[PDB]
Formats: C-alpha cells, structure tokens, sequence
C-alpha cells in the first residue's frame, strides 16, 4: 500500500491518498535566559592593546545589548497575529512585578529548571550563557583598575567566543522587529532543542516525533524576545504541539478541464476549485488551500491548523461522484483555454489545449507520451519529465502505485448556449441554477 | 476614550477607531562611506604563521572589495521600483564626473558631514570606517619587505575586528541584489542612526518620533549599494520621511454574510471587499488593502502611502449605512457558506454556517459564548480564545470598549430568486441593477 | 533604436519593446565537497586556556557537523517542486552504493575535477575545503596526549579561520530546510564560481554572458544539500542554462478603461488582464504573468522558462487590434472606477476618475501635465515624478522614445445598458457573445 493515487478523467483531478498526519494545534511556551552584567563604562587609564581590544569587545556587548532593549517598545501586536500570541502573552507575565527574580532564583543552582509564572502557565527555563559570571570574574579585575597591565589574548579571545552567540541572537531579532522564524541554532541549539523536548508534558510518542524531526518543529516554531531587566535577559522559544497525529490525509490536484472541438475557441471550461490539502480531523476535514503550509516528510505531513478551514467530511465524495446530492462540489467557469500541467505525488496531470505541444518523455529513451487535445494523465512509471510549450516540468521520482479513473469529461455535459462561462467561484447546483433561469427565458418568452 | 470598536451586525463588519497615523510620504538619502586601501598583492618572502593569518585576512578583505564590485553590475533597475528611485538617483550623481572627490575632501577632516550634490541634493555624508588610515599606518610595513619579521597577534584581531563590518555589509549585499531592508545595524548602527536624525532637517517633533521608533524607521528604510571608486566605498541608506502624521485611522474588518434557512444550503452571501487600514490624509482617505502594509505600535499606524488607494471621504458611510446614496459601497456576491472567524483589534468576529462548532471560551471558565448560524461578534472582554471548527484563534487582551451595532442582517432584504449571486467585485447599487435586469426579463414576457 | 515604448489610447495599454531575451530553460548540477576529519572526543588532561579554546573550537565543528546530518532526514520532498528536482537526483546518487569514494578518488590529487557518476551524469566535482587535513596533521598531535603543554594561539586562530566557512554553510543551511537560493558567496566563492562556469559543456559565447552576470546567476541558482558519509560533505549547486538568448522581448502594461460620463458613477469599466513580460521562444511567445520572475539587466531580460506560460504569437496582436479575428485578447470587466498610475518603463500610465487629482510634474518646474477623467500617458521626457491622489510614483530615469498610438477608448463602442459589467476573466468576443444574449432576451420577448 503505502502511497497511492487516482485520476479521475471525469473531472480532471487527481488524489494523493495513503499520507498520515501530523497537525499543529498547541504551543509550548519556554523562557531562555541569558545572564548579563550591568557594568559602568570603566577608564583604564594605561592603552595596552591588548585591553583595547577587550575595551572595543564590550562596546558590541553594550551595543548588542542597547539594540536588545530597543526592540522592547516593539512586541505590542496586532492583530492576528495569533501565531505569536500564546508567547507573547508570557512576555507580559515576565515584565510584572517583576516575576524575573523567581527566573533567576531557579537558575542560580542550575541551568534547566521549570518555574510556575503568577498566571498559571508553568515554563521551561533555560539558562544558555552566563556572561555575568564571565565579566565579573575574569574581566572586571582587568578594567578595575588605574594602568591596566595584567591582561592575555586567550582572555580577549574567551571573550569573543562566549559574546558571539549573543551578536547573533541580537542580529537575527534586529532585522526582524523581535519575532524570527525559524528558530535557529542560536536561539535554540539542537543539545537545548533536544534536551527541552524530553522534558515536556506531552506523550511519549510525541517526544519520539519530536526528536525524529527537530528540523521541522524549528520551521514550525517562533522565537519572541521579551524583556531585558534585572541583569537577565530572556526570549520565548514557542514549540509546535501536534495533536491531531497518524490520521489519513491526501492532497488534491485539479487542472482546467475544457471542451476541445474543431471551432476557432468558442469552449467552455471548468475546473474544481477545492485543490489543497485534506486530513481527516475529528470528525471533520481539515483543508489547507495553500500547499505551502504543509510539509511532507516520507509520508508524513505536518500542518499548522490556523491556516486551514474546517469543511464536512463529505467534501471527498467531489472525488468519488461530482454530482453526488449531499455535497455541493466547488468549480469554476471560464473560456481560458491555456495548456498547463501539474506535477502530483506519482504522476503528472496534463491540461492540453490548441496548438500546444504536450509531451511526457524519458532521458534515454525519448518522447514515450503525447497528449491530444483534453485532460490527459500520465504516470511517474517510466517517464523522467513532461513537457508543456516551453516549459518543462520534472515527475517526482516516488514509488507508488497510479489508478487511471476512466469516465466520461463532465465538460461534456453541458450545453455551451445555456453554459455560465464567467463563474469565478461556484458550484456544481449553482451552474445548475442558473442553467434554468437561462431554460425559463428562452422556453417561456 | 483611545481605542474603540464598533461591530455592524447588518453588514457583518467591524471598524477599529482611535489610531493615530504616521504616514511615509518622502525619502531622505544619507551617502554612508567606508575608507578603503587600494593595495597590490604583495609577496613577503617569509613564511611566519603570524603574517599568513594577516595575509589571508587581507584576501577576504579583497574578495569582499572584489564582490561590491560585482554588484555595480547589478544597479540599473526596472521598473517601479519607485521605492529606491530616490536613492538610485543619489548612486548615478556619485558616478559623475567623479563626485567622489567632494566626499572624499568634506570627511578628510571629520566623520559626518554634510555634502551638496551636483544635482542639487544635499547629503548628510558619513564615514563610518577608516580602512586606508589602517591598512596603510600598520598593515603596510609588515607586508611591505623582504622576509617578515615584525608582527604581533594584536594586529591580526585588530585587523579582523575592523575588517568584520565590511564583510558583513558585503555578505548582506551579495544575497540581497545590492538592496537590503529593513537596513541592519551594520549598514548603519543606532549611534550612527540616531545622530543621522538628529541632523536632518525635518520638524523638531518629527525628530522625536524617528528616535522613539527606530526599528520601524530601519524596517521602512533602504540601504543601497553605490559605487566603489577611489579608494572610497559608497552605500546610500534611505530614510522614511511622515508627512502624515497624528490623523485618524480605523481599521476594517469584514466577514461573509449568509442566509441560514433550514435549506440543503441554498442560500445567499454578500461580503464586503473594503476590509483594510483608512487614514484621513490630505481631504481624502488612504486606503491600505494589504494589512501587511502598516505596522502599529501602541495606537500608532507607520504605513506607507505608495502601497495605498486614495478614496474620497465619503468610503466612511459604508461603516453607517450601507445602502446610502453617497458612496457606492462595495460589496461581492457568493454561495460558499463555510465558516472562519476574524480577531478584531477588541474583539472577534465569527461567521458560523453549517453544522460548524463556533465557540469563545475562557482558559479556566470554560466555554462563554456559543455562536448560531449567521455572522456575530464577541468582545475580548472575558474572552481569551475562538474556536472554529478544528482551529483555534487568540482573541486580543488589549483594553478598550466595544459597541454592538444592533441591526438586521443585509442578506435578509435579497430575494435568493433574483439575486446574483456570483459577482467577484461589485457594489450595493451594481447588485440593485442587476436585479432590475431580472425583473424586467420575468414580469415583461 | 534600442529602448522604445508605445501606448495605445484605445485599450489603456503600452508596451515596452526592445528587450533581449535570456531565458532559463536548463540546469547544471556541481558537487562541491569539503572534507572532514572523523575524530572521537579526546581527554587532555590539561586544562591549558589555549587547549581550551581549541576544545570549544572543536565543538563548534562538531555540532555542525551534527546539524548537517539532522538535515538530511530533510531532502526527501514534495511535490514541484521541479525547481531543484535536478539537484535531488544528484543526491541521490551520492547515497549509492557508495558513490563517495569516486569523488574522494578524483579529488585525492587536485581540487576541481570531473567525475562521471552512475546515472550518468558527468558533474564537476569541487573541494572547496580540506579540513580532514588540517586537524589531522595540526590538531591531532595537541590533543593526541596526556597532558597537552605545545600549542600556539595562532593555531586557535587558523582554526577559527579554516573552520568559519562550515559553520557559515551549515547556519544557511539550517535556517533554509537544506535549500538556499540564492547561492551565497561562502555556498561558492566568486572564483570558484568564475572557475566552475569556464569549465562547463556550454558555449564559447554563453561563457561570457555567465561570467559577466555573476550576480543574476547566483539569483538563479539553488544549493541543495546532500548527504554527509565517509569523512565528506557533499552539497550540490544547481547553475541554471540559458537555452533563450538575444530574441526579442517586451512588458505590457495595462490599467483600467472605463467611461467617464457625467452621472454619480455609473459607469462601465475594461481591462486587459495579459500584462506581463513576453519573449519570442520557439516559435511561440512565453508569457511571465508575474514580473518579479524576471530580472531586467539594462536591455537583458532573465526569466525562469519554468514560471511561465507559453501562448501562440498571434498574442501580439492585442497591441495592434483588440479586436482582431486571430486571437480572443483577454479583458475584464467592472465598475471600478478608482484612480491608479502604472509606471513603465519610458514613461508612466495614469488612469484618472472621479475627483482624483492627478498630475506629472518636474521637481524643479513644477507641474507640466495634468490628467483628465480617462486613461492618459506622459513620457518621462521631463517628468520627474506623477503623483495620483495621496501616493507619488518615481517615472523611470530611461532614455528612449515613446510613441502615443491614438485612438478612440474602447469603451466607448459599448451600451452600458447591455454591457456585462462584472466579467472576472473574460475576452473580446466572451463579451460580445454575452451582449447577443442579453439582446436576444429584448428584442424577442
């Protein structure tokens, strides 16, 4: 079995069934911390070059850490935005009044630790780096000081190297007003990723998809920069929750499908608006018109819920019967008779009008498909590209078996005098509705 | 007062007053320069590990040198484009006949200074790093022997720190065609920033603003790769001018408005296409359809004019009455009765249709509001979440009163007969005409 | 000649012709591999501070290491996709059976060499860093020991400096899902760039257009990450082929016609919906409906062949006749009658209703030319800027001759009361054909 799909003739689309779901629906909210140190501008009187380098080091300290405090006056929102909202909502518990000393008590013995805010919502802290303990102990005694003497590079080089995370976190939220997705590894690095999935409340199994895909739950996560204030500065890293896990999903291909007889043009068209992706989620479907949103791993396919609409689990009988009475398929209407292809799972579909050249061909082996005038489909078995025009178009090379639908174009159907031929959004009863009023003009006059 | 809200329950919209605006209206183009040290590869004849960490340090000093060069290429633009056209007419002025000179004589004594162009423009320049001061006054007479000797590990940091701001700017440049934005810190930093404003000659108030908003001013700004000349590296960066500033803004949400008889689902929509930002401006109203455009902070709306519809003020009646006979108000016809929900700036407003679970719960109170089939509103009073069908909205905790604008829904004066119900861009009066056309074809037959 | 463009008064349409064709219509795949060093975490026993730089020095490759192999649970995809289907089947090959040891082989001896893979495809293979080299003959003797006493800072440096490009490929990498685009400078220098396209089975002539476009191809090219297996790493760089060059090409710009009676705003509107970049191609014409798929080099139009639609050449005689007998031009109807400006490339659109003011003016001259109810166009011959209600338009700075094509507004041949004002994506005779019918219901009744 595995993954399988079906072309429908009859209607010029095709499924992709036999995928499993994984789909967003909560978010984990953890607080990573930074340690800073509140340091007055010292005036080492002695210009040993070794200290200027350490002096210019914590100006892009100080600097990093102004353009952190900057960004503050950034993170009021609007407005929906409701990606960010369970983060951003953390961030106001940290500033009262203030809850950051409870941050910093917890990791005084530690560096994980999990503290309950005053609203409830029990968080995950971290503590990545300790530039306090670094500049206090090993750089305060340097600049303390009338000359400057006593001062190695290995120090300056220290410096440099446990510095450069913060630049980093600081440049990646300064050009992007506060709010950065992916997070990347130096927000979050993969010890950290990895080591704060194993300790969430969640399932067992879900830590185990969790940590099999660490780079997707970054491209699925937000880090949210909160305060800077009392010698700490911290961030939210919001993780994905999945709970809608292992239920059948398949994606939807449509293509224009149009009338082809010997006339200069005069056709109609129509073509099923209902192309995205589907899963089965409690009780109903989930469908994400947009393909972008979902990324498919083998056979697995994570989605994120708040872009996606709920239909009826009734919206797959479009592709058992169009005409089936308990769902009102979704098409369009149009005359654009323009050749186009769409490359699915385990095939290609190919809408070929007029003089078009539409082929499906093998490297080696040459043209082995061309396609007339209609809706045509061609297998991935055998064919390395399909040709359309101009452009060419590469057949994904996944195994899987093809089921070739036949029926009967419901183009065919339809009478094009009587033919609404301008529907940008409608339907199979509503083409039939508006076909009599145009019957009872003509009949009844 | 400050932010209100107003839901419409007879056109299923809502309007968020009490915005103030700020509008970009202008540009202002600041030339930043960087010194640089136009050496031939020289050949020292030892091989001391401490002069190849400079000698391979002064070859991505050179790569970098030789990458800007590249992207001079680039420069010549189509077609509007009109965001950098102010600042691609600084890049051409510094091209001739050569205008570097003047440049390179106004920050032979200073840092920033101000610049009169040959085509008028005055410039605030800036000098931002001094490359040939330091390649030339203790690069130069290291390389500049037989054997090598001479050469400390200080110098070879100093040489990467002062190095590292050009690399950057090249990497942000070479990834990016030349234009990048919003304009990071090392194109130009706060300091840097800050006191740019500060000498511009705008209003003493306008001052304030730019300063207590610096990261919106760095994500509407542009920095701009010039020329690369005589020993002199050339970037413009340019800065938002708000003309516009301290008028009204609302904001428009809108959401589908059907018919709920008990019917399979033969009903009617209407929904109206003028969702977006509006700020009074200049005796009219811009219009802002993308919402991506304008970014608000605390009631403060930064948006720019060039992404905007100019409509006349009467836009506004449509928030009033619908049906009033100043303004057309534009509206569009449909049958796709499937449920969504919008989240207001003070509330949510939810369009439930079908067999859809519509509900606004609260995290520790449970489930507060159910919504019935049609178009309702909710406030954020109470309120923390949305729930349509399998996603979940965030309602907005921002404080402020909403009004509920008891009426009855638009739809219920339609008779689903004679009504078009598939017009993808018309208005109120386009609707009535239509239905004329009916009428006159079924009563005078 | 060169740059020439025409506006046609009759269809609220201009043309900007005088382009030169380069369009992608290839890929060539290149595997550029940097060799690592297999090494288990040893013990120094000493905790000498420049060991302790190497250390974390150490870590820092290991972890990118460890990140590029959490990267390639990641290639496996869906669903076109097409753009770096070439390059994943180069991945794929190098998983079998082990393919690495051909590519370890050819780059015992050099650095850039030609391998001949198992599928038959011949890629130029690079080794743009040795890093197995550099630890095993430098770092391995410091940590191989009991104690660690020799070590220098300079090798903490060069180490710093070797290791930099790695952590850099696999930051971009990282934050990408595998896939960048476009190829960054530390993805391929410029001269091993330079150097891989003079080594490329492509002609003499396009060599030169490659090579002096360095910037466009990066734009156009994809870095796909392989695998990571026997002391390599391995990441294909996808060059794009410009199998298009020098035919002719020309944009098309369109804005709304409507009527412009004195009534309250009842008023037909039209518009040419086939805007967009065109190039003769094969006997056909590749129409580019999205301009940001084209990038304009002063007279050279790089376009991806693969974002494109191919229609027959008889498309061009929209701009000659609209309503020739050959080809159905595409137009669109509405009621929409809002003030918009189009600036083309010699020039700028202005389409001016209801109280709008619209105007062209010279920076320093003032206003030269205001625009009445209706479509109009003005050269950019003296104009500097057009200004359209609130928003200003920056014309293009071009030079070249504008040609005003005369005529009557086809609008104008149309009874509003019979005209079909609500077509989303109709033609010429789609209009007329639906005026017969709405004559038919009249006159025979």
């Amino acid at each position: 079995q595995n993954i399988t799909e079906e072309f429908y003739q009859s209607t010029c689309s095709a499924v992709s069934k036999g995928y499993l779901s994984a789909l967003r629906t909560g978010w984990y909210t953890s607080v990573i911390t930074i340690e800073l140190s509140n340091i007055k501008e010292n005036k080492c009187n002695g210009t040993d070059a070794k200290v200027k380098l350490i002096k210019q080091e914590l100006d892009k300290y100080k600097n990093a850490v102004t353009e952190l405090q900057l960004l503050n006056s950034a993170l009021s929102a609007t407005g929906s935005g409701s990606a960010i909202a369970s983060g951003v909502a953390v961030c106001k518990v940290l500033h009262l009044e203030g809850e950051v000393n409870k941050i910093k008590s917890a990791l005084l013995s530690t560096n994980k630790a999990v503290v309950s805010l005053s609203n409830g919502v029990s968080v995950l802290t971290f503590k990545v780096l300790d530039l306090k303990n670094y500049i206090d102990k090993q750089l305060l005694p340097i600049l303390n000081k009338q000359s400057c003497s006593i001062s190695n590079i290995e120090t300056v080089i220290e410096f440099q190297q446990k510095n450069n995370r913060l630049l980093e976190i600081t440049r990646e939220f300064s050009v992007n007003a506060g709010v950065t997705t992916p997070v990347s590894t130096y927000m979050l690095t993969n010890s950290e990723l990895l080591s704060l999935i194993n300790d969430m409340p969640i399932t067992n199994d879900q830590k185990k998809l969790m940590s099999n895909n660490v780079q997707i739950v970054r491209q699925q996560s937000y880090s949210i920069m909160c305060i800077i204030k009392e010698e700490v500065l911290a961030y939210v890293v919001q993780l994905p929750l999945y709970g809608v896990i292992d239920t059948p999903c398949w994606k939807l291909h449509t293509s224009p499908l149009c009338t082809t007889n010997t006339k200069e043009g005069s056709n109609i068209c129509l073509t099923r608006t209902d192309r995205g992706w589907y899963c089965d989620n409690a009780g109903s479907v989930s469908f994400f018109p947009q393909a972008e949103t979902c990324k498919v791993q083998s056979n697995r396919v994570f989605c994120d819920t708040m872009n996606s609409r709920t239909l009826p689990s009734e919206v797959n009988l479009c592709n058992v019967d169009i005409f089936n009475p308990k769902y009102d398929c979704k098409i369009m209407t149009s005359k654009t008779d323009v050749s186009s292809s769409v490359i699915t799972s385990l095939g290609a579909i190919v809408s070929c009008y007029g003089k078009t050249k539409c082929t499906a061909s093998n490297k080696n082996r040459g043209i082995i498909k061309t396609f007339s005038n209609g809706c045509d489909y061609v297998s991935n078995k055998g064919v390395d590209t399909v040709s359309v025009g101009n452009t060419l178009y590469y057949v994904n090379k996944q195994e899987g078996k093809s089921l070739y639908v036949k029926g009967e174009p419901i183009i065919n159907f339809y009478d094009p005098l009587v033919f609404p031929s301008d529907e940008f959004d409608a339907s199979i009863s509503q083409v039939n509705e508006k076909i009599n009023q145009s019957l009872a003009f003509i009949r009844k006059s």
